[PDB]
């Protein structure tokens, strides 16, 4: 219901320049056909397919956000081409039988904490025309090892000595909480690995929990003290201007930042090594098991 | 429950070393006394007092934490001072009729948003000997004037255009929400105005619903776009080393940062002037009515 959120996502450039981008630079996805904008929030994704010549844009909010769309689609005179219908997406009733275009920003920290990929693939399956399209199409996620004593040390290590007492205990409720923040690109130690590709159109829910090897090719000698993740956005389908973004550390930060889990034993790695582990994702929320260097940790996003 | 908020207060440099500083450079306060410890988190304040000499210590605490404080106590070998009582104060049975001493660290944003302070005052009525202490025993608020337009235009104005759309709608939801941040000093446009002062050893729960009438001297001729709040923790009664912290934005940042109320219609002042102004708070939570330059707004904190 808060605008909290709204303000955040709305002041994310990367994120809103890119969708606009999209719709902008691709208006042939958009001239004349029925769009449908899951969870739509104060409709600015809604307005730039109007703007872009839609027929009809369909928002669907199911929190009280709806209402000041509502407001703000007759502040810029689009009531004409804008329906706002409040409600949860697999819930409400749409005027029409089928859209030909779906757009959402239902992209959480890690790409799956808290998203609504889940309410997107619904009305995919349920409202999409046959030969339809959803936006954005292509998503990945991948890993990257990351050398810092100094935060691992200010995360872990100051549990030893507080002002002289002993809190050791309190490292085992830590550990296993990933955190999300802006890395330093300094502090990366390996080439990137994907873990994770989907094509929003062809994904189902089941597919969303998922088991991938990875090779972390290391380019620096050091103590490995985490792992950290981050997410790739494709806009690609019938697109003569394709648009990505990635919220890695070496991109411009974004909103997500990157998620970073937090190694119990940091580890001596070599240039030139080949550093194999196993990342698994299970829902329920959303958790993330990392086996590295002959130990397991399974962590949650708080 | 969660460990988090404990390692956010914990960090607070200011905070945790003033009670530090107060508990061990005034010794005689706490040597063969009984101390209760509302709301006792980790139990850091708990073992201070240990340290300075306490006969017995009991830390009570409503949530999970007390299971980490019970491992912490046992860590430090002082279970045989410091015992440790899961509930709400107001609930647990003490093995004492009386306490000679009563600390907490109770305070919110602003001193009283989502503050602990009606719970230390149940624990004084109830459980405090003739003659005891509670500490801190002294706490004051303040409000200054503030001229940031930039800062103003990036919260307010930002709404009108957004991307091409208005979203004028959403100032109305945006203006009655106090924001938490850290100021810069260099933006103070005024003296200090206290509102508030109180003594934990006399005041009631009443005493914090209250209205002030104040005078903010101003300092700078500029646009007034806010006005900022602040609270000063004081540890007086029976100390030879009294200590003071301030959360105010010429001292060093702390985790309370400053409460920030950011008027509809910034106006211009004149250095020189007095400007003349009321503020009410009330409880349920809390919510501070602000009356300047002929118009009135109540503010809340998300
Ligand atoms: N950028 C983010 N992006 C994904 C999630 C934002 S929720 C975005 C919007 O969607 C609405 N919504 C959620 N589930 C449904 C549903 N089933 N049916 C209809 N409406 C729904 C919700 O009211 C909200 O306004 N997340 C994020 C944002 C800030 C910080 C961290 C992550
Ligand atoms: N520094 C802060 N300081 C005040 C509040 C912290 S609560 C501090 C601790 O007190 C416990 N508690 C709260 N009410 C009661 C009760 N009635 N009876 C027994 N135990 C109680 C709570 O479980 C928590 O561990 N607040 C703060 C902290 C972080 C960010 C902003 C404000």
């Amino acid at each position: 219901g808060h605008y909290g959120i709204h303000e955040e996502m709305l002041k994310d450039k990367i994120r809103t320049e890119s969708y606009r981008d999209f719709i902008y630079q691709n208006p042939h996805i958009f001239k004349d056909k029925v769009v449908l904008d899951v969870g739509c929030g104060t409709g600015i994704l809604s307005m730039f397919a109007a703007k872009a010549g839609a027929k009809k844009v369909l928002g669907v909010d199911q929190s009280e956000i709806l209402y000041q769309a509502m407001d703000i689609i007759r502040l810029n005179k689009l009531e004409d081409t804008i329906t706002l219908i409040k409600g949860k997406i697999e819930e409400v009733h749409l005027p029409v039988e089928k859209v030909d275009v779906i757009i959402s920003e239902w992209m959480g920290y890690f790409l799956l904490f808290e998203s609504m990929l889940d309410s997107v693939l619904y009305a995919k399956n349920k409202y999409l025309a046959k030969g339809g399209s959803v936006y954005p199409d292509i998503c990945t996620i991948s890993l990257v090892a990351v050398s810092d004593v100094n935060k691992h040390a200010d995360r872990i290590a100051f549990w030893d000595d507080v002002y002289g007492f002993k809190m050791s205990c309190m490292k085992k409720a830590v550990i296993p909480e990933a955190v999300v923040e802006v890395l330093d690109p300094k502090t990366l130690i390996s080439e990137p690995c994907g873990i994770k590709h989907i094509d929003c159109h062809t994904t189902s829910i089941s597919d969303l929990e998922f088991s991938s090897d990875f090779t972390l090719k290391i380019t620096r000698t050091s103590m490995c003290t985490a792992i950290a993740g981050y997410f790739d956005i494709y806009f690609e389908k019938n697109c003569h201007n394709r648009v990505v973004f990635s919220t890695g550390p070496q991109s411009t930060k974004t909103h997500w930042k990157q998620t970073v889990f937090l190694l119990e034993k940091p580890f001596s790695v070599k240039a030139g090594e080949a550093l194999k582990g196993k990342v698994t994702v299970h829902k329920n929320s959303l958790t993330v098991t990392l086996t590295l260097n002959n130990s397991t940790q399974t962590y949650g996003l708080q």
